[PDB]
């Protein structure tokens, strides 16, 4: 605000899932495994200095170790019977250099699905 989100269909862009894959990977803070994308709920997005896209996902417990495994979304498949957290990240794309940067990132606690 003043800036306006406008929704997207999640289906409508395979990069709104790789974009979402790299949010989650990428934070790694006090985690045995890495987490990994349960189910992409919902994209917005709003034009500023490239384009910022807010996607709101389930986010889960990977198989995939930090420090053993690379994050692969092929790899890092969801664990069985995990709890998961409703998290929003915005990502930030710049078309001019195909640079996709991480802006925030906040989770409810993690505790749902169980």
């Amino acid at each position: 605000f003043p800036g306006v989100w406008r929704k997207h269909h999640p289906d409508v862009d395979p990069r709104y899932k790789e974009w979402a894959h790299f949010a989650i990977s990428s934070q790694v803070e006090n985690r045995t495994n890495f987490d990994t994308l349960m189910t992409l709920i919902s994209v917005e997005s709003q034009v500023i200095a490239g384009v910022d896209y807010k996607l709101k996902m389930k986010v889960a417990e990977s198989t995939c170790v930090i420090g053993v495994d690379s994050y692969s979304k092929e790899r890092c498949y969801l664990k069985v019977n995990v709890p998961y957290m409703l998290c929003t990240a915005v990502v930030n794309y710049m078309p001019w250099e195909h640079k996709t940067i991480l802006k925030s990132y906040d989770c409810s606690d993690r505790v749902y699905g169980v």
